[PDB]
């Protein structure tokens, strides 16, 4: 049965104008910037961007690869689908 989110879980995350994303719940570095209230940092994999989301826009990465995990023109999609698929907890500075 499932569990909240936590920093390292494999996510699509979904942004208004993108296609689902293969992304990773990150966690915050000592003295960094945290997210807002029910917000999670979400990075991104191939654009390396983050952005604070709810779980509304959280799919699990596992179930939802069928659906969401296949070649896309946008910049830095094909890129991430390898991260999340080869090295998905990896840092990416």
């Amino acid at each position: 049965m499932p569990h909240a989110f936590k920093p390292g879980d494999l996510v699509f995350a979904k942004m208004k104008g993108y296609p689902h994303w293969p992304a990773r719940i990150d966690d915050i570095a000592d003295g960094a910037v945290k997210p807002p209230p029910n917000k999670y940092p979400i990075f991104f994999f191939g654009t390396h961007e983050t952005a604070f989301l709810g779980p509304k826009d959280l799919f699990p990465y596992d179930k939802c690869k069928d659906k969401y995990g296949k070649p896309n023109k946008r910049k830095g999609f094909n890129e991430g689908l390898w991260e999340i698929q080869n090295n998905p907890h990896a840092s990416y500075s």
